[PDB]
């Protein structure tokens, strides 16, 4: 007689995962409902929609809300957990991240869906004109804030998705953030140091594609 989340989606971390992660930060437990592409068919006609991810909580009041729409309900989330920032100049660095992070997340997503055939080429494109560019944004708005954490010295929506972007990136086109922005794998190395919750679920979680 309580809260309870469930979040929707498919078995791949793509648009769900910043969710997930903002949860295990905040330490807060829920069901974590990951189904297959072959059962989706018939999931699909019941939600609103017709898209995933789906967040249902379900409140202290015992009613539902079904919420869509991935970074609209990360950020509803992280509000409720003061986790987007404690000043409107770091809710400010927070957008400015994830803003970055979206077209981040959106070149090597495109990546990921080019056939094994045209997919080098792809990744010459990123290599040489908008993956440093992109880059060279997040390096310089993270260095600003002291390379530790996006806003303020604690764990915000902005570091997680950023820790997210950056593992498609390494995973699309590896050894680039390696070779190319050291401060960004460092980035991604140590900030489960600052959520050991993170470094225990990253650790058992299953390894997918995207
Ligand atoms: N911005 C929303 C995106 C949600 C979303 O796209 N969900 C996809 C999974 S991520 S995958 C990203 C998504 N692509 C797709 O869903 C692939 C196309 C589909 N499978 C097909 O058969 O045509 C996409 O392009 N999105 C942005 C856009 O529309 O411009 C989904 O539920 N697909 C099941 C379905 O539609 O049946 C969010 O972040 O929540
Ligand atoms: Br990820
Ligand atoms: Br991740
Ligand atoms: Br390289
Ligand atoms: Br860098």
């Amino acid at each position: 007689d309580k809260q309870h989340f469930k979040l929707w989606y498919f078995q791949f971390r793509g648009r769900a995962e910043p969710i997930r992660l903002l949860l295990t930060c905040a330490g807060v437990k829920f069901e974590d409902y990951q189904f297959t592409m072959d059962q989706w068919p018939t999931i699909k006609p019941t939600l609103p929609g017709g898209r995933v991810p789906l967040l249902d909580v379900t409140g202290p009041d015992g009613k539902l809300r079904r919420y869509q729409e991935s970074m609209a309900i990360a950020r509803l989330l992280a509000r409720q957990f003061k986790m987007m920032g404690e000043t409107d100049e770091e809710y400010y660095l927070i957008e400015r991240i994830i803003g970055e992070c979206e077209d981040l997340y959106r070149e090597v997503y495109t990546i990921f869906r080019t056939p094994q055939g045209e997919k080098e080429a792809k990744i010459k494109e990123f290599k040489e004109n908008n993956g440093p560019t992109l880059l060279k944004l997040v390096s310089e708005s993270l260095e600003s804030s002291g390379g530790k954490h996006v806003a303020g010295n604690r764990i915000t929506l902005g570091d997680l998705f950023l820790f997210t972007t950056l593992t498609h990136v390494m995973e699309t086109v590896p050894g680039f953030l390696e070779q190319k922005f050291p401060k960004l794998h460092e980035f991604h190395k140590s900030l489960p140091t600052s959520c050991s919750r993170l470094s225990e679920y990253l650790k058992k979680r299953a390894k997918t594609p995207f």
